[PDB]
């Protein structure tokens, strides 16, 4: 029952306008998980680039977007972080 931590990499490219997830939580908002201010990705667009690449799922935790660091940031900079992006997303996340 303990709680377990996979560290997982993934490529995903911008097939159209979007990386195809959702990203939920940040810091100085509504929590995705109580007491944890992470960024989670909270939908995955059926379809989208994110689906289709296959290997990220909801509710993993986002440590990084193309080395840029998702830990300790509000959700608006991760907004912002995402919209500034190209086609090319290489995503870090912790899955527990």
């Amino acid at each position: 029952g303990p709680l377990g931590s996979e560290v997982i990499q993934a490529l995903i490219f911008k097939d159209d306008g979007s990386l195809g997830l959702s990203i939920s939580g940040g810091v100085g908002s509504s929590s995705f998980k109580s007491g944890d201010d992470g960024i989670f990705v909270s939908k995955i667009a059926k379809g989208g680039p994110c689906d289709n690449e296959g290997t990220l799922k909801i509710g993993d935790k986002i440590l990084s977007v193309n080395e840029i660091s998702f830990t300790g940031i509000t959700h608006e900079k991760a907004v912002e972080i995402l919209k500034n992006q190209d086609s090319k997303y290489m995503v870090v996340v912790e899955r527990s």
